[PDB]
């Protein structure tokens, strides 16, 4: 079974980064895209009447038409998306951003480094956290 | 400064387990202690009058007057501390329990192990997560 990440991210690049720093992780991952807010509601409502949630969002701030700030306030609304863990991934370290990001309920929050090396070993922490030290909602 | 972790907890044992783990991990922590929900929420009322927030709540699900549920509710709808990071520590591997805490939005959820081998592993990927690799809001 693999557990299943939804990326949320409009910059191809970083998408191409996130699915290959999963092919490092050791832990078997398969990775979901939605290119922002509202293709990942969308996706979430199908999962709903349909199968497997995601284990686990990540999403960026900056995101046209529904931004990380929008979708974050849209998962905390819906009670059948509240328990979904939701870690905000973006290049703003500003702690304005980091605070706002707390108060609408994210999970965690997590910097998009500044060199390649640093970003693959975020990765690893991240998946080994939230897949191997920490318990998930099941996606059942 | 040091890193500011609230144990919520009454018994003293888990209390010397969280004192013995905390000196073993590399991350240079102060541990704040509260004995329930109650106390929990009467230092956090003075740290707004007063001096600083904790930069991380742990919590059990079973505590006496305020229980995990409760205390979740207590500082979700609390727009002053709606954004303080608070993780469920419980010997609770129960599904609905994990997916409760979630929904009412703990930051995470983290399952004690039985050896103090695994226990103190727990707590350095714990603290190495929130104080290393995550970014959480800034206390001062
Ligand atoms: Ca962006
Ligand atoms: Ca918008
Ligand atoms: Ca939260
Ligand atoms: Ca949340
Ligand atoms: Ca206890």
């Amino acid at each position: 079974v693999p557990l299943r990440l939804l990326l949320v991210e409009d910059n191809a690049a970083d998408i191409f980064l996130m699915e290959m720093a999963l092919e490092y992780s050791s832990v078997h991952t398969e990775l979901l895209v939605a290119r922002d807010g509202l293709e990942a509601l969308e996706l979430l409502e199908q999962a709903k009447t349909g199968g497997p949630f995601p284990d686990l969002i990540l999403l960026d701030l900056n995101m046209p038409r529904v931004d990380g700030f929008e979708l974050l306030q849209a998962l905390r609304a819906d009670p059948h998306l509240a328990h979904l863990p939701a870690i905000v991934l973006t290049t703003s370290n500003d702690p304005s951003d980091v605070k706002r990001a707390y108060a609408l309920q994210a999970n965690s929050y997590l910097t998009k480094p500044s060199t390649l090396e640093d970003f693959l070993q975020l990765i690893e922490r991240l998946t080994a956290y939230w897949f191997g030290t920490a318990a998930i909602p099941q996606t059942y």
